[PDB]
């Protein structure tokens, strides 16, 4: 009813890695910005996917400790196969503003962070029955402003 279970990590394959544009902010000109702080969700997805054909019972249950965490997280998240196969952390990204738009200057502020798509092999084992699973997260990381000043 319960796997031991097994990330093969030094397998693990880069999905897509991107740097995303979330935001940008406009300002023209001493006058005070607009806000002075943003809060963002910050997400990361982690998924167990099995072969179509698998013999892996209904109701097993997988724990794994994946390597991405939000929040100082430590606790191992378990899966149960055939009914909750994904899971989603949440926190709360808070990035500080520039307070000031300088006179004869317009400002843009550019937001960004990473996103990856990450998986490795997971080796699984109910009693007499082994599998090697696929586990996927979906990380953000934390968001980047970027200032940028022009004299107009």
């Amino acid at each position: 009813m319960s796997a031991s279970v097994t990330v093969l990590w030094d397998k693990e394959i880069e999905g897509s890695n991107e740097v995303v544009k979330v935001d940008e902010m406009v300002a023209s000109n001493k006058v005070e910005f607009y806000l002075k702080e943003r809060h963002f969700d910050r997400t990361i997805t982690h998924n167990i996917t099995l072969p179509r054909a698998t013999e892996v019972p209904i109701g097993t249950e997988i724990q794994l400790e994946p390597k991405h965490r939000l929040n100082g997280n430590t606790e191992p998240i378990t899966f149960t196969y055939g009914s909750l196969e994904s899971y989603t952390e949440l926190s709360e990204d808070k990035v500080t503003m520039p307070e000031f738009v300088e006179p004869k200057t317009k400002l843009i502020v550019i937001l960004t962070r990473n996103e990856n798509i990450t998986s490795a092999p997971v080796e699984i084992s109910v009693g007499d029955i082994k599998e090697t699973a696929t586990y996927i997260c979906q990380s953000q990381s934390g968001i980047n402003a970027e200032v940028n000043t022009e004299p107009l």
